[PDB]
């Protein structure tokens, strides 16, 4: 499936926020020509952010995950999620080789140029809540931002935060979609 | 082959409380691995149609169910009517019942069925919609994957309220999501 | 020429008027999916009366409106607040060369978005959405879209921007909104 980037809808940790495979982050990526359709959701199952308790911890209230993709649109390894499992959708899994090119997945430098002298616009930004265990009185904030990371060509980054003060309170998210345009 | 709705009109298509007592405009169009959802609803009759919490405080949500076989087939017992439940053809359905649609189910390793094992939240999406089109009444629209029984995949939508609504016709707004396709 | 794409273009030339000539960039895609139009929107603000809201200076400026017109042939009418130079089908990071004649397909369907009349009129021709100003998330605005209510055209889509907060020298420059809409064709 050479429309779709993904990371397997599986549940098994794909991602390290505070420590290694802490996290499976569930990213969708389909590429609808001009624009890619985006559906993300996060399981956080161990470390620092598996339970948020804000009465032990109270200045636990956020945390970022990074994708860093190069000229050609492939994964670079300072990222958060793990280069072995993103890549174009073959059924319900991965093709068993790691890919060369996805520039058209990419997000659009005209859109959303880099960090400049130049003024910075907010249309780079996307936010959106979900809620944690499903449950509606359990918001946190999902901040996706377009190409301002530094060391790559391009990137995707969520910040996850919440205002309230939660007690024991499992991080697993219900899904958000956004799009945004693609480089070409 | 790349819609399936309920026809855009609003002639009733819909039981929540009594026969026929809602349309609801749902449009679902195959992007690949993904369905992208345009979704509303028309209360016309009924318990749900006229809101009021100071008289009746307690009514606060309700639930519409799609069920699906193994086929992606709507089946008889949900609340959506089969009879314009298609693949489009202009403004209308195509004239044959449409046999398969697998590709437009939720996808089921992403949103399992009910059993045993640990029940994750990601075979939710919360959005808001708001009656008569005003920004002073939301009401929630939580969306749930494969949570029902007798079937092999559903799309189930509850909508509930915290704000005292004082007769208030229940008739939404749209909303978009999308969600990952079983194949 | 990409034929599923109509745009703005993503730069941020201004080009469109909301208070004065060019006072903003109304950055809009919408891509054809289908049965359904997926947009995506965001407005800066660059000039004029909506540039830096002050409602303590201001207290009655809280709202505006930005309105899409379209002919018969889905083609953009110069009364439009969007300008007609740069609204066209996509060509790399710019527009094909000539104007279009037709997009009826990225119309908004007028069965499920009619136009107003004695019948009774429904809210599924609006979507809400919530955008944040400079990107900071204690900074919301609301972003009302609505489908073919405006008079003297065939079809229309107009964003209705607005806040509630009192806001002290706060640029309007938004964040991106996503949505769908139900195509004519
Ligand atoms: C989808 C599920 C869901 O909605 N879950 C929510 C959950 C459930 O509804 C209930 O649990 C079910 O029973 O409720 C939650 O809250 C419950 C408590 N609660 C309190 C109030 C009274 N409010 C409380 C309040 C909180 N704030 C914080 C400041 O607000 C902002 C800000 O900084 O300006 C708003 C920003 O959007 C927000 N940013 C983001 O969310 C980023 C994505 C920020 C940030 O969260 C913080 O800054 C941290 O960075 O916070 N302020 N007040 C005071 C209050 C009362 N009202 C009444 C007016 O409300 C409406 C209305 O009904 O008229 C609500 C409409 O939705 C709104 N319409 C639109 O927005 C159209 C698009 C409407 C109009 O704006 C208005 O009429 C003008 O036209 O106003 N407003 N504020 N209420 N509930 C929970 O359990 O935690 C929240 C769950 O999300
Ligand atoms: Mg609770
Ligand atoms: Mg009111
Ligand atoms: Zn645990
Ligand atoms: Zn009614
Ligand atoms: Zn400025």
């Amino acid at each position: 499936d050479t429309r779709t980037l993904w990371t397997t809808p599986d549940t098994s940790p794909n991602c390290t926020i505070a420590q290694d495979k802490d996290s499976k982050l569930t990213l969708v990526l389909t590429k609808c020509g001009s624009q890619i359709l985006a559906n993300v959701s996060l399981i956080v199952v161990a470390g620092k952010y598996h339970i948020i308790n804000n009465k032990t911890n109270p200045k636990i209230k956020s945390f970022t995950i990074k994708l860093l993709f190069n000229k050609n649109g492939v994964l670079l390894d300072n990222s958060n999620l793990g280069k072995a499992y993103w890549n174009f959708r073959s059924g319900n899994s991965n093709v068993s080789t790691a890919y060369e090119k996805a520039i058209g997945f990419m997000p659009n430098l005209v859109a959303y140029p880099k960090p400049s002298n130049s003024k910075k616009y907010a249309r780079d930004i996307v936010y959106g809540t979900i809620y944690l265990g499903g449950k509606p009185d359990q918001p946190a904030v999902i901040k996706t931002t377009f190409n301002q990371e530094t060391g790559c060509e391009y990137s995707i980054t969520f910040n996850f935060s919440w205002s309230k003060t939660y007690e024991n309170v499992e991080f697993e998210t219900t899904s958000f979609t956004f799009s945004y345009i693609a480089q070409e």
